[PDB]
């Protein structure tokens, strides 16, 4: 609860708390929970936003997306999850949410828990709000948030820059009219098809027959903005710009950042970004361009113009009139210019590559199916029945090869971690990769060049070293790694617990592009609740005496 956020004064929140206050290791205790019932049901031909009527949807409470989780810094939420589907269980995942020693609650299944099983099982997750920001969540049963179990998180708390109007969540997403589990089967032997449609705020117009409506944002004039933008795509990348506006970067991913004024972003899969909008100009319609860089390395859209209306008040109404310039090509690649409100620093100098550190991306085109991502020579393919957390209650260290456990046993430490993209193999793809349980730090990648070139690059020392940066670099739970080329990150072994590794990108992650980070196992036995183990293993019987009865075989790595 807030006592001194005004419109004015933004990095003020309460006593003790404000926009400088390490987030990480200190949390306002509010006392008060936030609570949700996710009700999770299978709707087969379903009326979509832009006209066309979809085969199969799985749905929370009967909407497109999940109800907006609202609450303030400090608070626990809360939510029953009770999955109402006909064969599927499901598993909600809080990205962004560092779920600081709540490991079980993370929504992981085959890592923290096992799936919910359908037709009335249901879990209650509870996590506390140690940062502020925008996130998200999801499924992660496999691909199922590719058909509607998704929605948006919307922690209030202080900001970097003064702002009049809080517009809330802009959630912005392919869409396929084709299912989930069909576009996994299809993508394992298949190049990924461009969307459908995109849709900005759970609504588009159908490029072919007009059908629908773009999504209109109302700005007051002279106000000053807080739009946040979040990327909730299956694969899509997107590049968005605003037609005579400039956009400013408050927030990346879920950590404040001094204020970066820009034409236009690049969101990632998974990421976001809070920025603020003057409504500056002249009292018009305008238009929120969403478009693709990277010659279609990570993305595109069978939209070629997908937009929103950027409506000022008191200004006519109808479509806008002035269709803009390009925005510059991103390359599928984020920003790196981000500079977190709250600092860390790092030692890059004394980085040597080694096996231990090192995590090989490859493309293994020999199998059966054709697409098939291996990371250390593995593809992930997760136990449903048998998650990690089982083998730590256990006591049981004989984890399989396909979990891909990398364990971390450092208490508290920088680890650096070497991420490269198939240097030689045929072809080489950009990958959003994401971190369960922590923020990383972007310390350095290959050289920014074209997404689509298929120029490669091995971390040479020589003359990489000299490129990393260790002085405040860019802090997110998301980032690119290059096409062809290279990625290093440093997370800080604070949260003991399994995390998933992984590309966000729904195919790859289904072909098995991921690791599991068991950061310190020891640590983490002792800090497991017996309401978190009880609730676990209730979960688990459930779901293992649901399992043989299913008519489906798992298609994928489960994630
Ligand atoms: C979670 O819940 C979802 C929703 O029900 C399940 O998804 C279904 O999964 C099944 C099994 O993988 C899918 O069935 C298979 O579909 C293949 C493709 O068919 C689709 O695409 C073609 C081409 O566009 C269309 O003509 C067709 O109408 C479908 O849309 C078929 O090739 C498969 O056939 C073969 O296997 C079956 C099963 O053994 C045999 O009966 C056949 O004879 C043949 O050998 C098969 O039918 C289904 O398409 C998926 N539906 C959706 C909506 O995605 C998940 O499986 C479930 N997950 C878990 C783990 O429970
Ligand atoms: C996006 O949403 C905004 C806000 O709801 C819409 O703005 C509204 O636009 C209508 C016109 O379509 C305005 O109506 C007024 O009607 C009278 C009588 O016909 C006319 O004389 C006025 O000039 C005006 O057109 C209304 O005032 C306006 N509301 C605000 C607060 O600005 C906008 O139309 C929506 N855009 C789309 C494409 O849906
Ligand atoms: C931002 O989004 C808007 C809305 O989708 C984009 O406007 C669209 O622009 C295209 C051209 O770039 C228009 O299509 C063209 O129409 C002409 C007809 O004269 C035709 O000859 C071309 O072959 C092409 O089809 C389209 O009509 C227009 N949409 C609307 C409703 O105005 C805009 O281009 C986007 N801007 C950026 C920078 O991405
Ligand atoms: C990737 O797999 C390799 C095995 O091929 C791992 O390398 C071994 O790592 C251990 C340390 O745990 C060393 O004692 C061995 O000497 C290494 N063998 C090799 C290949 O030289 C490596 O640890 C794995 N990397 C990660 C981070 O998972
Ligand atoms: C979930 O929603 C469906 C459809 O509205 C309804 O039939 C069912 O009773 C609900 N289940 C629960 C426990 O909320
Ligand atoms: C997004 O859509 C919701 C529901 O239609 C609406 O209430 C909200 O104002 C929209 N957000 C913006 C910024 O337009
Ligand atoms: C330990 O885990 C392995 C892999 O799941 C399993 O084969 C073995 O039976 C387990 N040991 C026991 C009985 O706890
Ligand atoms: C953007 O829109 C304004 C409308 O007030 C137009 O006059 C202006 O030329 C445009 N900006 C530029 C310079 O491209
Ligand atoms: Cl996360
Ligand atoms: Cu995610
Ligand atoms: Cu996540
Ligand atoms: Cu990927
Ligand atoms: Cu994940």
């Amino acid at each position: 609860e807030p006592t001194c956020n005004t419109p004015s004064n933004r990095a003020c929140w309460s006593d003790g708390f404000d926009i400088n206050t390490d987030y990480e290791v200190s949390t306002p205790d509010t006392g008060v929970t936030q609570s949700y019932v996710f009700n999770l049901t299978e709707v087969d031909n379903w009326m979509g936003p832009d006209g066309v009527v979809k085969e199969k949807v799985m749905l929370i409470n009967g909407n497109i997306m999940g109800p907006n989780i609202v609450a303030n810094w400090g608070d626990t939420v809360e939510v029953t999850v009770i999955n109402n589907l006909v064969t599927n269980g499901t598993s909600i995942h809080w990205h962004g949410i560092h779920q600081k020693d709540t490991n079980l609650h993370d929504g992981a299944n085959g890592v923290t828990e096992c799936p919910i099983p359908p037709k009335g099982g249901q879990r209650t997750y509870r996590w506390r709000a140690r940062q502020y920001g925008t996130s998200w969540y999801h499924s992660h049963f496999s691909a199922q948030y590719g058909n509607g179990v998704v929605g948006t998180i919307q922690i209030n708390g202080p900001a970097s820059l003064p702002y009049d109007i809080d517009l809330g969540v802009f959630p912005i997403t392919d869409y396929y009219y084709r299912a989930a589990d069909d576009l996994v089967h299809f993508t394992q032997n298949n190049a990924p098809p461009f969307s459908d449609n995109v849709l900005i705020n759970g609504t588009a117009v159908n490029p072919n027959t007009g059908e629908g409506q773009y999504a209109n944002v109302t700005l007051t004039p002279g106000k000053r903005h807080r739009l946040r933008i979040l990327n909730t795509s299956t694969e899509n990348h997107f590049q968005v710009s605003l037609v005579n506006h400039t956009m400013t970067v408050i927030a990346a991913d879920m950590v404040p950042v001094n204020a970066m004024t820009v034409d236009s972003l690049f969101l990632a899969v998974g990421q976001r970004y809070d920025v603020v909008i003057d409504a500056s100009r002249a009292p018009d319609n305008y238009w929120f361009n969403v478009t693709f860089g990277g010659q279609a390395a990570c993305g595109g859209s069978l939209n070629p113009h997908p937009a929103a209306i950027f409506h000022y008040a008191g200004a006519p109404g109808g479509l806008p009139t002035d269709e803009g310039t390009p925005p510059v090509d991103h390359q599928c690649l984020d920003t790196l210019d981000v500079r977190p409100v709250v600092p860390r620093s790092v030692p890059v100098n004394s980085f040597v590559k080694r096996p231990d550190n090192t995590l090989p991306v490859a493309l293994d085109l020999t199998g059966t199916p054709l697409f098939v991502w291996k990371v250390n020579g593995s593809d992930i393919n997760v136990d449903w029945g048998k998650p990690i957390i089982d083998y730590i209650l256990t006591g049981n260290t004989s984890y399989p090869v396909s979990d891909n456990i990398v364990q971390v046993d450092a208490v508290d430490q920088w680890t650096y971690w070497l991420i490269e993209n198939d240097p030689e193999g045929p072809f080489s793809l950009p990958h959003p990769m994401h971190l369960h349980g922590h923020d990383f730090l972007v310390l350095g990648r290959s050289p920014d060049v074209p997404a689509a070139s298929q120029q490669r690059f091995v971390f040479d020392p020589a003359v990489d070293l000299a490129r990393l940066n260790g002085d405040n670099p860019p802090r997110r739970d998301t980032t690119m790694l290059p096409a062809g080329g290279w990625l290093l990150l440093a997370f800080r072994t604070d949260n003991p617990g399994a995390w998933l590794f992984h590309c966000h990108i729904a195919w790859h992650v289904s072909g098995g592009l991921s690791v599991d980070f068991l950061e310190r196992p020891a640590d983490l036995r002792q800090r497991i609740s017996q309401e978190d183990e009880d609730d676990f293993n209730r979960v688990c019987d459930e779901w293992r005496a649901y399992w043989p009865t299913n008519p489906y075989p798992k298609i994928d790595s489960g994630l």
